[PDB]
RNA sequence: GGCGCUGCGGGGUUCGAGUCCCCGCAGGCCACC
């Protein structure tokens, strides 16, 4: 297995079939004869214009190019009307910038309105950059087609493949970049090796200086961070997955991974094993999109585990998931139980002023001098992270994130044990204690 | 929708809050392409 024939076994994996690319071309045809007949200005970006697109991934995206006077509610009416009036079938849902979803022939396709302008430096709509983004890549990325996808069949199979929130990883833009750089995949790993938390990438510039994060320079705007969205930590597993892939190349590495079915009773071995307290906050899903949803969910889960850090629960991680229905925050927490009693302390001896208001409270147990110091036992409200979390979440709903919380308001329990493992939260279990063998690579 | 630093303020906790918790006010970025 040398490094040089992994590669070529890898390109099975990540260039298109000719079924795949001809599909694409008689959609792209159809498309492009339907947006002739409305006489409107587009063009044709991303992957697909660039043919960098992974092997079962076929999606092509059309811009809309509006003139820049047109307010936005200009813009998402006539956007909406024309990706309406060129697609098959359609689906509009957005956070923001409006767009179409839909279908041309079995391909699946983004129709986007966006701002015709001179000079990206200024943008009005969040889309400008993409029509710049194509024009300054079209002739530089030629011949390197297959690296780009390389580098992003590697990224997807190890799940840090796109900068939406729910992943919060490599952007396939970022991706073409970063390519256009290093010359090749090899070299971007190569390279990668050596990036740190503190590496600036300036493409436009050909260099690598370093700065105060981890910054990217767009080569048509200098101020957008191109992996503004890629979180420390999935910069951390990338920079090591690359250490580890020239160390011991495989073709692995690009197979994508799978949970494995853990029967309840290997959890409940698992967590036995461990003692420690296992628990999940279940309620109802809010009908937001995805990048609305992710960040809420990251928000709630955060603000009980600090919860959980200030009352003495000792808590490991925490994790979360969105089914159809219902979402969860998980949580594991050294302490199963702690005692009623706890220590708080008061003021030094001297001042019999804040001394004698200390000990006018009425308390079941003495207050004591320790160190020149008088303390009191006091009594905890609850001792369980359970019982902590059932009253934290029914009276700081609010704080959970908008809709999550909204939803908390209405209705959410706290479930553990057994009755935990017949919920579909066994891969975040499985991940969040580190749970060896639960995953295969295998078709 | 999520995410700022500092400043002003309300409230809670506390013997004691500039410091811990909650909320408001005043000086863009990211995701959805
Ligand atoms: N988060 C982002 N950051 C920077 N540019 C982005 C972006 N999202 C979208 N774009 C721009 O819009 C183009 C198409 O975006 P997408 O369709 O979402 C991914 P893609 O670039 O087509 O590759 P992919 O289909 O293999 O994932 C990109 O090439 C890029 O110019
Ligand atoms: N009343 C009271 N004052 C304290 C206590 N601990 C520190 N301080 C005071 O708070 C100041 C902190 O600023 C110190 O100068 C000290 O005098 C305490 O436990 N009780
Ligand atoms: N007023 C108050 N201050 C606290 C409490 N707990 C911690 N602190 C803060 O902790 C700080 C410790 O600093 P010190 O005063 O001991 O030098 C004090 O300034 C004090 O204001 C509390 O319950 N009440
Ligand atoms: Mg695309």
């Amino acid at each position: 297995m040398k490094v040089e024939e992994i590669l070529e076994k890898a390109l099975e994996l990540v260039i298109p079939d000719e079924e795949e690319v001809r599909k694409g071309r008689e959609a792209e045809e159809e498309l492009r004869r339907r947006l002739d007949e409305l006489g409107v200005e587009y063009v044709f970006v991303g992957s697909y214009a660039r043919n960098t697109w992974l092997k079962g991934s076929l999606e092509i995206d059309v811009f809309l190019l509006f003139p820049e006077e047109f307010s936005k509610e200009e813009l998402r009416e006539r956007g909406l009307e024309i990706g309406k009036a060129v697609l098959d079938s359609y689906e509009i849902r957005y956070a923001e910038h409006p767009y179409v979803h839909g279908v041309v022939k079995g391909v699946e396709v983004d129709v986007v309105p966006c701002y015709k302008l001179k000079e990206p430096k200024n943008i009005k709509s969040a889309v400008d950059r993409t029509p710049f983004h194509h024009k300054w890549l079209e002739g530089r990325i030629k011949g390197k087609e297959n690296e780009v996808r390389l580098l992003k069949g590697f990224l997807k199979a190890n799940g840090i493949y796109g900068a939406e929130y729910k992943v919060r990883g490599f952007s396939g833009y970022l991706c073409e970049l970063l390519i256009v750089f290093y010359g090749s995949f090899l070299e971007t790993v190569k390279n990668a090796r050596r990036w740190t938390r503190r590496t600036v990438i300036d493409v436009a510039k050909g260099e690598v200086r370093k700065g105060e994060e981890f910054f990217v320079v767009d080569p048509v705007d200098e101020k957008r961070n191109v992996a503004a969205n890629l979180s420390l930590d999935n910069l951390a597993r990338f920079v090591h997955l690359c250490r580890e892939f020239m160390e011991a190349p495989s073709l692995g590495f690009f197979k994508p991974k799978h949970p494995l079915e853990i029967e309840p009773e290997r959890l409940r071995k698992i967590v036995e094993e461990r003692g420690t307290a296992v628990f999940a906050v279940k309620f109802r899903k809010p009908d937001i999109v995805d990048d609305n949803l992710y960040p809420q969910l990251e928000r709630a889960s955060r603000k009980i585990f600090e919860f959980l850090e200030r009352e003495n629960f000792m808590p490991l991680r925490s994790a979360f998931k969105a089914s159809e229905e219902f979402c969860y925050l998980l949580f594991e927490c050294q302490i199963k139980e702690i005692s009623r009693v706890f220590r708080r302390m008061g003021p030094q001896f001297e001042d019999e002023r804040n001394v004698k208001k200390f000990l006018s409270r009425n308390r079941a147990f003495r207050p004591f001098i320790e160190n020149g110091r008088w303390w009191a036992f006091e009594m905890r409200k609850f001792t369980t992270p359970e019982e902590g979390v059932r009253s934290y979440a029914s009276t700081h709903w609010h704080t959970l994130g908008k809709n999550v919380g909204e939803s908390i308001r209405e209705y959410f329990e706290i479930i553990s044990g057994e009755k935990l493992f017949k919920e579909p939260v066994t891969a975040e279990l499985c991940e969040m204690m580190g749970v060896k063998d639960s995953n295969s690579s295998s078709v």
